[PDB]
């Protein structure tokens, strides 16, 4: 409510902690990219220094140089040096002395300021949140987890922008805030809206399961009222920060014709997870969460939903539950999915009309629902996002050194179970269905007893994943996810998203926490690779044309994206296009 | 605050039908205006014409009649919408897409060319909410109630209330025509980065003491003090909530931890937003200063922010045009004034500055000024109005002006020639004596009214406007910055195109409309003051001659062009002549007379 309440995380010490972890995350991440190259120190060994765009400003800092070209950077150590003076960590002054090293085109800097801005100012909020140890957030259960993350996705630097959102608006609706929200119920006139239901959805029946008999009958009664019929009309949940901001004045036509008709608040209270678009129930965990459209710029893209892509959405999800439930391979990793279950979109003609196929005018109103994975629980059984696993607490223990040490196992041995899990499916779409995923923390929950990882559980389907093989033989409203990837590029779906922008941190992690030496963890992936590889000879071809063993893989840059280009990372006719590979990395796998 | 449903409560499908019918009429107007397109007569009936779209399978048929300076009366009631033999429902959305290469709007940026479309439609639909009020009932309602009371904002401009960056509730918080009391915001600004420039004769302490009282300065000071500041490190801006909330808490996020910026919390005055949106008259003590803020939202061509740099400057051009005023008889007898602005406060974001060059948006983000009230001037029987009002027509077909012409008993004619004194010949004696133009608009101008008639005009918006059309003329140093080289053919058109063509075009077919003042009438009355003014003033007879206001045609000067080429930024400031969209000539109505 308050004026100064609502900026009083922004001190002068949290923005002090705040500028040194980024400005660490900078030059660590940076290098990895090759963005720019520390060159070894005057005299001290584990000593570094960067320069500026004109050489006059020095960032000298420590680091231990790891596997897949990591650094852990010390934050403690950085300096800023001009004139031979100290002066103050500044990330807005870091970027600017960098503009030209970094790819920071005139347009595209002061809007990446502003994301490096709001990504400040959200570890600034989340500093003055309780101190939670991992023992903490595990007793905490799900939500305390999903709340609790601080990081978000660890190799980009300009993470949690969220640009869009006021002061006001990032209280309300960031997931770290944890404050429930009510979804806004919209009533769409089926000549522009469309329900697309999974395999046993029906439409009547699924809304009175979500909304309550009661609450449907609420609606019909808003809609008869106005002289409309109910069966005119598909309910749409929207996110309020869309309705107020966007769709109350963009569609206002929509609205004032009756095509869109507001109805109210959600009984319900709902949680923004990790990609803040998405809510789960917080009155009902058993209920679906909901996936909204949100005209935010987050990490490289405007968080929209398409409402064209909609509709074969829960058609896809169908085939891939099917796909895992007929295969004996992945039904005993124990592997699921939590399918989006039915799905809704509004086709705006003006704006189609108006607007090219890949326009965000085309992505402001959709909205998905996501089976629970509450329900499923076994006695015993909880739930984490797997983002957790590269969670560090304020004292040095890492949410996976926690599980480790109350599982009772050799961290070998709690790391096969993990990987069997998470990483054993990959391969195996992999190679037997040319499948890939985006299968970071954020996609990926886990489910645990006993401190191990019991089975794996992958959402965010339909927009993310690829059969790599354009002749692939699949259902027709399937067909839309095969695409042409260049060969010496399949296999990076392994090496980029979970060697180098997961498993990257977390044998970093292990290590420094001296719970898991790096080698004995990647030797542990090696295992698990040749335990899935040699049960299956009939694949042998392909493990050979594609070879997780091979001393090198490319370097696929991730901040380069965003740097290149902050609203649309990836062209999405042509994703292959947009990487940007940049020599080799030695593969930890190699010789192993 | 309020109810989801309540606040769209007003977009309903009969205002909404209602409010494509008035912009599509005027879309067809002020297009055909401008020569976008040419309406052909349809069938050959007398009255009736024809728009088509881009590919001609779409006709728009209306019925209007002519006027002068090439001027379409279309009637609301009469358009119709045909294609493929059937009528199609008239949606102002449509009517852009269809009509969208005739009209030159790129696929950058039709689609948020729409949004503004939309947004002026809501607001209409808004508008279509309140109480209806007579043009009398406007007058006996007051300045204010004239102020909120306006329906149609600038006449010639199609997508001209956008305001994009209002969601539904920031609309009905902060649009001018809902008239709800705002509470500025204020910062605390480190004095490392923030400067605070005076008048003549205005002093920091003493003046923010008049505008605040003792007691708030008091309290502003102990928040400082509280936080471990001094209070003498710091000046105060007063800044929009909108532009607080979305913008400044969030882009200077890093001046707000480090104790750069420093939230104070609320004003205790009401504050009234005026037609250009960020400008604020103070409801509870009108006496006070107007309060300009710097608004990041678009509106009508321009994002609407407020350049520090050009604050240190600001002051010191008004106080020049006050004095240069005063000390010239011309003007005094006409009563010209302006309300100066008097002081003004910049942010200087070293950061954003390096970041950027010196157009960019993000350096008019943060900064405010202070403007005299007009209130405590007036004497007895005197009361203020927005020039706007002369061209508002109410529900009933009365005018302001039609409603002041009764009640002053006066003849049209003589009506008009006390308003034209006041208004029009300050500017033919600034062009021709001095080389100085404006932007003399029915936003920017403010007249006296006794009787029923204007007693004297009052100019506002000065230093950001003016311009001095001779780079050798010899002005104080701060001033020098407004001097410009505008061609020769073209210095003229800031009488031409910004009086005749952009205010008295409407005015004079308001009037005729109205079956009050008949054109030729109208414009023998202006040719009369014009020959009065010129026949008073020989020592000019050269610039007279040079400069021939009654030449027999001028330039065809076209607005919307300029705002659907560039939605954004319609001209550049670096050389604002460069972006006008000269389309052929107009015959000019004093060529005869
Ligand atoms: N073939 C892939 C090669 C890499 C190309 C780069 N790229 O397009 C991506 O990395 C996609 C990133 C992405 O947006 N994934 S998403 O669609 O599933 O969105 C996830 C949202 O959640 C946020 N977030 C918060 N916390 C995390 C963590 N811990 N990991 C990942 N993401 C997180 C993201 O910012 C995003 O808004
Ligand atoms: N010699 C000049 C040739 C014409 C160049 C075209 N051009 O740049 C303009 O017309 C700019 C007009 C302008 O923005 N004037 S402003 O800076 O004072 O903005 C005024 C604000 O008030 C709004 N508004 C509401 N109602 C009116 C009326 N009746 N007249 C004018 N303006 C009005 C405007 O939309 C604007 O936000
Ligand atoms: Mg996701
Ligand atoms: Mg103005």
């Amino acid at each position: 409510m308050s004026l100064t309440d609502a900026v009083a995380h922004l001190s002068p010490e949290r923005w002090e902690e705040a500028n040194r972890l980024l400005v660490r995350k900078a030059l660590a991440e940076f290098a990895h990219e090759r963005l720019f190259t520390p060159e070894p120190a005057d005299g001290q060994d584990g000593r570094y220094v960067v320069r500026s765009d004109d050489g006059l400003t020095s960032y000298r800092f420590t680091a231990v140089r790891r596997a897949l070209d990591h650094w852990q950077v010390d934050a403690g150590s950085i300096t800023r040096t001009r004139d031979g003076a100290e002066l103050p960590l500044a990330a807005l002054d870091f970027f600017i002395e960098l503009r030209h090293t970094l790819g920071l085109s005139d347009e595209i800097l002061p809007v990446y300021l502003e994301e490096i801005s709001s990504t400040l100012s959200g570890t600034c909020y989340k500093l003055t949140k309780p101190q939670v140890t991992a023992a903490g957030l595990l007793e905490g259960g799900f939500q305390a987890l999903e709340s609790g993350m601080t990081e978000g996705h660890p190799c980009f630097v300009a993470n949690n922008g969220r640009l869009g959102f006021g002061v006001d608006e990032y209280l309300a609706y960031a997931p770290e805030t944890a404050h429930p929200v009510r979804l806004v119920w919209l009533a769409a006139h089926r000549s522009r809206a469309a329900f697309t239901a999974g395999a046993g959805i029906d439409y009547a029946s699924f809304v009175r399961q979500e909304l309550g008999e009661e609450t449907v009958e609420r609606f019909d009664g808003v809609l008869r009222g106005r002289g409309l019929d109910p069966a005119d009309y598909l309910l749409i949940p929207v996110h309020p920060w869309q309705w107020w901001n966007k769709l109350s004045v963009t569609f206002a036509a929509e609205v004032a014709r009756q095509n869109l008709v507001c109805l109210g608040e959600s009984d319900d209270e709902y949680l923004a997870q990790q990609s803040i678009r998405t809510f789960f129930n917080a009155t009902h965990p058993e209920k679906h969460y909901v996936k909204t459209a949100l005209s935010v710029l987050n990490m490289g893209f405007m968080r929209g939903l398409s409402a064209a892509y909609m509709e074969a959405t829960p058609a896809i999800n169908d085939w891939l539950d099917r796909l895992i439930d007929n295969d004996p391979v992945l039904k005993s990793t124990g592997l699921s999915i939590i399918r989006e279950r039915a799905a809704v979109g509004y086709r705006h003609l003006e704006y189609e009309a108006a607007t090219d196929r890949y326009s965000p005018y085309r992505k402001m109103l959709a909205a998905l629902w996501r089976e629970s994975p509450v329900p499923a629980l076994r006695d015993g059984e909880s739930l984490t996002t797997m983002a957790a696993l590269v969670h560090v607490d304020h004292e040095g223990r890492s949410v996976a050194g926690e599980l480790i040490a109350r599982s009772g196992l050799a961290p070998t041995a709690w790391l096969r179970h993990y990987l069997r899990a998470y990483y054993t499916p990959l391969l195996h779409s992999f190679y037997a269905y040319d499948l890939a995923f985006m299968p970071h923390g954020e996609n990926t929950i886990l489910v645990l007893k006993d401190g191990v990882v019991q089975r794996a559980v992958y959402k965010d389907i339909a927009e993310e994943i690829v059969v790599m093989d354009p002749d692939a033989v699949l259902p027709p409203e399937v067909r839309r996810v095969r695409a042409e990837v260049p060969e010496d590029m399949k296999l990076l779906s392994i090496f980029t998203d979970v060697f180098d922008c997961f498993f990257r941190f977390l044998a970093a992690g292990l290590a420094t926490e001296e719970v898991l030496a790096e080698d004995d963890f990647w030797r542990t992936v090696a295992e698990v690779t040749r335990e899935y590889q040699e049960a299956h000879p009939e694949l042998d071809d392909r493990f050979r044309q594609y070879d997780l063993f091979a001393p090198e893989f490319a370097l696929s840059c991730l901040n380069r994206l965003q740097l290149r280009d902050n609203r649309q990372m990836v062209d999405l006719a042509d994703p292959s296009a947009a990487l940007q590979l940049v020599g080799t990395l030695r593969n930890p796998l190699a010789g192993l």
